[PDB]
């Protein structure tokens, strides 16, 4: 149930998403995160943006203070955020995510995003976001250093388009490619020539929002296509005896896409596990390549007016 990484480490093919609104109490990120673990989830993704780094972690530390799992076993992932982009500002992040998880090392420390804001989101007085420019080859070597100073196992990006990858791919005396690429990907933005130059490269492709995200009215709109609602992925959780999300699940695996999935309720983080459990036929994966309608969830003003906006390519 895991995948090779590009720098030897291992990362679980199915990953727990931790993210929730702040209208959500901070105490149920321990409490979901811990039932992730009993279902069985061994990634777990985690955030500075998150405001929750503190419950994750001691969710992690009890299970393994009670047992469960050994640190080994778990793979938890923190992310840069965009006000830290500068080189000298991101050992201090990650010590600082550490330092709230109480962990000695994190498995996958990504840069969270290309679009860099002001040294969480900086407005002028009109109410417009603050941008920063900073040149990412320079954060991509302070990840590096992170990496050799073992505070993360392995270190990667996430919302990168194929041409920010390259510019980190192609950099003058390159130390560590990215491992994975973590982007918005489900059946109707299914990421397929990202994906195939991603396989080109040994990177992984790491799926968010792969069951139609939380639908935040801050980022998404209200009116757009409720992805588990969808008649094809309906049809085939009904001849699979299984149900739409789990669909959304296992067609990533079959992709070799490793999948996020975020849940608070006792009841869907057990249920997603199941996606091990069965598969789909080449007919379901066609059927499934042929809901992709390029649409990304996260559709703001407050992303798509960003200089390094990824979705302008
Ligand atoms: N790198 C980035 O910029 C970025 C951006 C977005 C997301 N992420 C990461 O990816 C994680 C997942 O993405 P996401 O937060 O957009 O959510 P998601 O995984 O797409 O989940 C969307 C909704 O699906 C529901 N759900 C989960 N399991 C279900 C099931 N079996 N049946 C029916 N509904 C189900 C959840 O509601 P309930 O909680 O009510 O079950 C969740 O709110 C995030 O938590 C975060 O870790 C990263
Ligand atoms: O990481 C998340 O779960 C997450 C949650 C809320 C907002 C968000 O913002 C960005 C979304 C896409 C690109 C850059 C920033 C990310």
């Amino acid at each position: 149930q895991c995948v090779k990484l590009n720098d030897g480490h291992f990362m679980p093919v199915l990953g727990f998403g931790t993210y929730a609104p702040p209208e959500v109490p901070r105490s149920k990120a321990l409490e979901v995160t811990k039932l992730a673990i009993e279902a069985g989830f061994r990634h777990i993704d985690s955030a500075h943006l998150y405001n929750n780094e503190e419950q994750v972690g001691l969710a992690i530390r009890s299970k393994i203070a009670d047992g469960s799992v050994k640190r080994e076993d778990i793979f938890y992932t923190s992310k840069l955020w965009s006000t830290f982009h500068r080189p000298e500002l991101v050992r201090p992040a990650l010590e600082n995510s550490l330092k709230k998880a109480q962990l000695d090392y994190v498995d996958l420390y990504l840069i969270h995003s290309p679009m860099s804001l002001k040294p969480l989101s900086p407005t002028d007085e009109n109410g417009k976001v603050i941008f920063d420019i900073v040149d990412l080859c320079t954060t991509w070597e302070a990840m590096e250093k992170c990496k050799d100073a073992g505070l993360a196992k392995s270190i990667g990006v996430s919302n990168f388009n194929r041409r920010q990858l390259e510019m980190i791919l192609n950099k003058p005396g390159l130390k560590y490619k990215p491992v994975c690429n973590q982007v918005e990907c489900h059946p109707y933005f299914n990421r397929s020539k990202l994906l195939d130059f991603c396989k080109s490269k040994d990177i992984v492709l790491v799926a968010y929002s792969a069951l139609g995200s939380q639908r935040d009215k801050r980022w998404v709109d209200p009116n757009s296509p409720v992805l588990l609602e969808d008649p094809v992925l309906c049809a085939l959780a009904k001849k699979h005896k299984r149900t739409p999300a789990l669909i959304a699940l296992r067609y990533q695996l079959q992709r070799g896409v490793v999948v996020l999935a975020k849940s608070y309720n006792e009841q869907r983080i057990r249920q997603n596990v199941q996606v091990f459990e069965f598969q789909l036929t080449a007919e379901d994966m066609k059927a499934i390549d042929g809901l992709d309608r390029n649409l990304h969830y996260f559709n703001s003003d407050s992303f798509a007016s960003h200089p390094n906006y990824p979705y302008s390519d």
